[PDB]
């Protein structure tokens, strides 16, 4: 028992990190097979991010300029291109390393786990969410840039994200493997505030069934509700919308607990209109929602990736 | 920027977990060299773990009846040793795997990150703190026993617990890798219950520091106060004392934040006498105490590990 934000082990991530220097800054690179992604604005200067064009900085840069150090031996690059906001260094080892992968786009209120880096090395590894506004609420310093984030399932590792900024209000931004951002976000020092972060519904409701499981359950009440009147309620505080798609992703934990998922629901909204009166539910004095249903399941049956 | 609870890199201790099992169980082990470490219970039936007499039980117990696996190849024992709570089996292989490592046994207050195994393959990281009660607040199932805690400084893994037990409660005991288990607790199924779980005080003021250094400081008061008088209202709220000793391993926070140690000891007491008024610090909702003032620097400066 006991519930805790629980990232996937990070060995074979660790193994794909390598340091990228352009002249100016130095920052993550991802190795797999013989190519090395890495943010695009590698290539810039603290200056130039005000408003880079990064096609008329890139013209004066060659392979040789980008300089990719695996530990303390450097990598040959071969061959360099532009894909949306990452750069695909082309290096002429494969990455002995390199695991089974897959670059996934993940939707908002998905979650994955991060492997903060820098100067190529792994400093540590945490658990993040998506949010509804497309950005994500990591923990990244200067030099952090190029860490990604991924899910791991079976023995293929999904990689899902690139960290590439920090907006003014301290949350952050980034692309998939594919170098389109998340959201609307651009690489580039300016003004570019994030909207209203939602609170992802479905992952409350299935961290309040980890709770049941796990002996907390002074929650449950006696009433029920609807998808559309809990709706309302879930409007008024910002909740996302609750859809059947929801409900029937939430089957799963339903069936485990006995409890049907509109009788969740309807627990939820007293939580939301009554607060929690200084009680807490897994050690948490407020509503958590960076836990998916297949996060709960994960963690409550153990299951193994190999 | 941005604050969140954060494990080390995995890796390095992935590579050392194998699967033992011993007729009835199977559990996880740690392969460091050519010695495989895991529980003693290994060897007990559930029957067994109501009153086990550990040494007759092992009396009937050769090399061959430990099978230890890596991944999917088979280790020969060549020998085993009972170690206080653990078994030492000594194999014909060493792990070439195996980092620069330490055993350490940790004080409560001190965290560390567990790589919870099932089967002898990872399934997750996540932070953890010997509690001043000697439990840990950890997420373990059937089968996890044998996964570790552990720190990393450097190139040097620093295990200090292997996990054993789940109590009625819900919460978690186990030993340090010479066998000796934290707290009063022993490898039984027995009535054994924790003692009040105290708020790591140390903890809280270095989360404290964190939160103003990454933009949270609406909790900065006005006041100050004296170790003497703060103490008395932790001790109201079951907080650990303060002492110099503390106030001195919070001098670099202070230090980089401007804030006198004895200043935030008055603004947590504040905290403590009229709570957070709906307010949140660094996402939390409630004083959070998992944190060290090492894993606050360590965060907040992005130190790494090789
Ligand atoms: C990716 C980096 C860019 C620079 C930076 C400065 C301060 C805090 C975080 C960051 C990043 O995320
Ligand atoms: C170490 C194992 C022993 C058995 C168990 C049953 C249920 C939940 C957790 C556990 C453990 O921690
Ligand atoms: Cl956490």
């Amino acid at each position: 028992s006991g519930f805790r934000k629980m990232a996937f082990p990070s060995g074979k991530v660790e193994g794909c990190m390598v340091q990228v220097t352009c002249g100016t800054t130095t920052l993550n690179g991802l190795w797999l097979d013989d190519v090395v992604y890495c943010p695009r604005h590698v290539i810039c200067t603290s200056e130039d991010m005000l408003n880079p064009n990064y096609e008329d900085l890139l013209i004066r840069k060659s392979n040789h300029n980008f300089l990719v150090q695996a530990g303390n031996v450097q990598l040959r690059v071969i061959g360099h291109s532009m894909q949306n906001c990452v750069l695909k260094l082309k290096v002429d080892t494969a990455n002995p390393k390199t695991p089974k992968y897959k670059f996934v786009r993940i939707q908002p209120g998905q979650t994955f786990s991060v492997l903060a880096c820098y100067n190529g090395s792994p400093s540590g590894v945490y658990q993040c969410a998506m949010r509804p506004n497309f950005t994500i609420k990591g923990s990244f310093l200067n030099g952090s840039c190029g860490s990604v984030g991924f899910n791991i399932d079976y023995d293929c590792v999904s990689f899902c994200y690139m960290h590439h900024m920090e907006l003014p209000t301290g949350v952050h931004a980034g692309t998939d493997l594919e170098g389109n951002f998340y959201g609307p976000f651009v690489d580039r020092q300016t003004a570019q505030a994030a909207g209203t972060d939602t609170t992802i519904t479905v992952n409350v409701l299935a961290w309040l069934y980890a709770a049941v499981i796990n002996g907390d359950r002074w929650f449950l009440n006696r009433f029920t509700t609807t998808l559309n009147d809990f709706n309302l309620v879930a409007m008024k505080y910002n909740y996302e919308p609750l859809t059947q798609d929801h409900v029937d992703i939430l089957g799963p934990l339903s069936a485990q607990t006995g409890i049907a998922v509109l009788d969740m629901c309807a627990s939820l909204k007293e939580l939301l209109q009554n607060g929690m009166n200084g009680r807490t539910i897994l050690g948490s004095a407020l509503l958590e929602d960076e836990f998916t249903p297949f996060d709960v399941v994960r963690q409550c049956s153990g299951v193994t990736f190999q």
